[PDB]
């Protein structure tokens, strides 16, 4: 007897999409708190995994599409699609992409949940479907920009948790106390995880590498494998180097084999960067091949008794590395000994920046996909788009010039060092405009809260060209705004012609440290600045800390 998006809360709450302490759970959340919530399709995903086991793969979701309506819809239309063709619903029941995006048709978007409520792949579940037995969706284009939601995502799956399982389930060890036995406890699981580790390398290189060489070319070998047997190299040392460390009484030398090997493990760097490319390469390969698929089912029945795959037992060097830091700061909370405990600290520091490393790659490794997804929906698009940096935002806005007086409804994707004007062609984005940030400044007028009367302007420094940029509400003009500001400090950071130098936006290729702060210019794509002038390679906060240009 409860309103029907209150009833479709609690629905989603049970479901295990909603965290129960959410702000839509509470009495006195408006509806369109719900529609803020389930906006960007990411929720709605998550709902159908947590009803049909894989009923979307992650690859196929955009886990944080904050600034994009493009990975927003790109996520709602697979939400969709996955409704009529795995929990069969028919397209009255479904709604259109627009009527939860721009929040056209709300109640819409609820009856479809309760469709899916009562859907026997739900039903069977445990899950009570709603309803058991007016008009408050009008105002809602009104109201649907409103604040990032990090806590919002609470029950969202991360990208990874597969490769976490496969790791768990072989790093798995045998199963109070005093501070210094649970220490004694941490070094036996840093040794034992370290050595199934090295032998899981091992079981790849063995098992898989050079039985496949007979059915891969040289090549295939390479983009698949990459440099497993490198890093077997430098674990099989490490291990050898830990267990020195370990067998003298007191483990006080521990510290110092993970400072000396933190160099060393910079060769995940390679690792890292081509992991993805490896996992669809080997996809590919073994679904042309149907010898190469029954030799990976041979591979993976002498290496294990077919508990993993090739493609699960690759995830497992990355998974490896992030644990490093976890594994030290237990050991560390266990170490009460001033010294020994503040050198292991040091060691901590080095496995957490490790962390950072790999999840530096991983997140320009999503900007990528990102970027080439843009480049195949734009037309007309003649330019790389990899070389005007990050997408910053992208949407729907309204635009003339400054002498002209009306405005034209356009789309416009964002990015670092560019600005791209559109017109969609229905799903598709023809390019009309395409504007270099790099001679544009932002100006922001005053002179209210009426549909398409908030505007900033886009003006040259040559006082050439400008754009008079409008947008719905004043929370769209903020939101724009701010990565126009963000954009363009990018293109000029704080202290870029400091000192004789002229530093721009650089996309390293090649593994550079920062000549401030020693730091490796971590990820694949646009890692910081360098000046064209002295060759000086530094991060957009250390530019200040620079020594002087010749
Ligand atoms: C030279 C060859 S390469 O393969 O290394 N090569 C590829 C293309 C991209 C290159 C860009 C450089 C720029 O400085 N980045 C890194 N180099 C080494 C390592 N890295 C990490 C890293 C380090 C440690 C761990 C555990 C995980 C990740 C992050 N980021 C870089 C680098
Ligand atoms: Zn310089
Ligand atoms: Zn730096």
């Amino acid at each position: 007897g409860s309103e029907l998006w209150r009833q479709c809360t609690h629905w989603l709450i049970q479901c295990r999409v909603l965290p129960p302490s959410h702000r839509v759970t509470w009495d006195g959340a408006q509806v369109c708190e719900l529609a803020q919530a389930l906006r960007d399709g990411v929720l709605l995903c998550q709902l159908l995994n947590n009803l049909l086991p894989h009923a979307i793969n992650l690859r196929e979701v955009n886990l944080r599409p904050q600034m994009s309506q493009f990975l927003c819809l790109k996520n709602i239309r697979t939400f969709l699609s996955t409704c009529c063709e795995k929990f069969g619903l028919k397209r009255s029941e479904l709604f259109e992409a627009f009527d939860l995006f721009d929040v056209q048709d709300f109640g819409k978007v609820i009856y479809t949940l309760s469709a899916l409520s009562w859907t026997p792949i739900a039903q069977n579940r445990g899950i009570m479907p709603f309803p058991t037995e007016e008009d408050i969706y009008s105002g809602l284009s009104d109201q649907i920009d409103d604040t990032e939601d990090e806590d919002l995502y609470d029950c969202v799956e991360n990208e990874e948790a597969e490769g976490d399982e496969i790791y768990e389930d072989l790093m798995r060890s045998e199963p109070k106390m005093t501070e210094y036995d649970k220490r004694c406890c941490c070094l036996r699981e840093i040794q034992q995880t370290e050595e199934k580790y090295t032998d899981t390398l091992g079981s790849i290189q063995q098992h898989f590498l050079k039985p496949l060489q007979r059915f891969l070319k040289p090549q295939d070998i390479e983009i698949i494998f990459i440099n497993i047997e490198d890093l077997l190299r430098v674990h099989t040392h490490f291990l050898k180097e830990m267990k020195e460390a370990l067998g003298t009484p007191g483990a006080a030398n521990l510290y110092q084999v993970f400072i000396k090997y933190k160099e060393r493990f910079l060769v995940y760097g390679r690792y890292c960067s081509q992991v993805e490319s490896a996992s669809k390469h080997l996809d590919r390969v073994a679904a042309a091949r149907e010898d190469v698929q029954m030799k990976l089912e041979e591979c993976s029945q002498r290496a294990n008794n077919g508990r993993f795959t090739l493609r699960d037992l690759l995830m497992v060097p990355m998974q490896r590395v992030l644990k490093y830091h976890l594994l030290l700061q237990e050991l560390v909370k266990h170490t009460q000994e001033a010294m020994e405990k503040e050198n292991l600290r040091l060691a901590l520091d080095a496995m957490r920046d490790l962390a950072q490393c790999v999840n530096e790659v991983k997140r320009d490794n999503e900007t990528l996909r990102q970027i080439t997804n843009f480049q195949l929906s734009i037309e007309n698009l003649d330019q790389s788009l990899a070389h005007y940096g990050r997408p910053k935002i992208d949407g729907e806005l309204k635009i003339t010039s400054v002498e002209r007086r009306s405005k034209m409804d356009r789309y416009a994707f964002l990015l670092d060092k560019a600005l791209l004007i559109c017109k969609r062609r229905g799903d598709s984005y023809d390019l009309k405009d395409f504007v270099n940030l790099h001679s544009f400044q932002v100006r922001d007028d005053s002179s209210d809260n009426k549909k398409w009367s908030h505007m900033f302007l886009l003006i040259e420094d040559q006082g050439a060209q400008g754009y008079e940029l409008f947008f719905k509400t004043r929370e769209l003009k903020k939101k724009w705004m701010e990565q126009f500001e963000m954009a363009i400090s990018n293109i000029y950071p704080e202290n870029a012609t400091a000192n004789g130098h002229d530093f721009q936006m650089f996309s390293f290729e090649e593994t550079t440290s920062c000549k401030a702060c020693q730091m490796l210019l971590r990820g694949t794509f646009y890692q910081g600045y360098r000046c064209h002038r002295c060759r000086a390679s530094a991060h957009k906060e250390c530019l200040g800390r620079v020594p002087p240009c010749g």
